[PDB]
């Protein structure tokens, strides 16, 4: 009872950008208020939490582009 298993993708995949002229960006934010109120916290298990945050970013990427790819080959007897 032969097995014969052959994985052979290819990618010539292009993921571009072109910007000829990227800028004149305001980002002000006004300010504010925030209130978080607990008694107990248990956590486990990669648990990823946020509390309580007052959060400005401002992300510019020239390019800015992302691929993402899996390969997941699994074998049972």
């Amino acid at each position: 009872g032969s097995v014969q298993i052959v994985y052979k993708p290819v990618d010539l995949s292009k993921v571009t950008s072109k910007c000829g002229s990227l800028g004149n960006i305001h980002h002000k934010p006004g300010g504010g208020q925030m209130e978080v109120k607990s008694e107990k916290l248990d956590f486990k298990d990669r648990v990823q939490s946020k509390i309580g945050s007052l959060d400005n970013i401002t992300h510019v990427p020239g390019g800015g582009n992302k691929k993402i790819e899996t390969h997941k080959l699994t074998f049972r007897e």
